[PDB]
């Protein structure tokens, strides 16, 4: 699993065209204030331990930043060892579930299987942009 | 070299704190309209052929998108096989030079060695977000 953590002042997204034949999540949009935006690429090796490591790390980083909202943003482009779309969606659902057991704030999972527009205003402080890798 | 191509409606950045002891580029800011924002991670293996492959690809993609502005945005987070900061800066300078020989529009190289704030509005069409890898 490869993640990119972006500490935003604001964030918003809108699904546009379906990127998959039948996206498993409905279309939609959302916007937010201050949040940790976690761009999330699910990789072949990812299973339940990977999900829980990533959940624990996201919660600790958010703790460090004093963030109270986390956006799990599906992202196909951080890795060249991608899981298949059904496995990725399953892992991302698991990740959202896992994160709720470790982090007390708002967790939002953006829909899976769509092309997106987004806007972000990413903060400039030293810990505002970081990447992570998890395996098992 | 690992790149992320984001076809933006708008883009802007501002240097904040120096991320290196002595950033080799002066502080600053810029904003843009429609552009291809190329987040660029220079890797250990990168040399002159890598630079030219990446220049040629950026020019072709921009051609496909009918983009007339390209932003070369230094980005430490796309890879876990990073070049050292001096080599990376040299490669990025070379990349800007190379791109000017293949692409007729505006090329802007964002400064190197800084923490940045940025804002992007990334388009939602199918080719608006893509990643690339170059080696030699
Ligand atoms: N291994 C993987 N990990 C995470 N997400 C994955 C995935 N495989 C497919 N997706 C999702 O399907 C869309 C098209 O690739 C992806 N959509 C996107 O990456 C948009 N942000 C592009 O505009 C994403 O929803
Ligand atoms: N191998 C590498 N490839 C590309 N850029 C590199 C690099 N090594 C260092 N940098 C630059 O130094 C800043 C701190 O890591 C980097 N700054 C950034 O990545 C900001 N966007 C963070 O806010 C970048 O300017
Ligand atoms: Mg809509
Ligand atoms: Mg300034």
């Amino acid at each position: 699993m490869r993640l990119l953590y972006l500490h935003a002042d604001r964030f918003e997204y809108k699904t546009v065209k379906p990127a998959l034949k039948n996206p498993p999540d409905p279309p939609g949009e959302a916007s937010f204030g201050e949040a940790l935006v976690v761009f999330t690429t699910v990789e072949d090796g990812d299973g339940p331990q990977t999900v829980m490591y990533a959940a624990s790390d996201i919660a600790s980083h958010s703790s460090r930043l004093k963030v109270t909202t986390v956006i799990l943003y599906p992202y196909a482009h951080l890795s060249s060892r991608l899981a298949k779309p059904m496995a990725a969606h399953k892992r991302l659902i698991e990740l959202e579930g896992a994160l709720r057991t470790k982090f007390p704030g708002h967790v939002h999972r953006a829909p899976f299987g769509w092309y997106m527009s987004f806007s972000i205003a990413c903060k400039g402080h030293p810990l505002a942009e970081l990447s992570r890798s998890f395996t098992e």
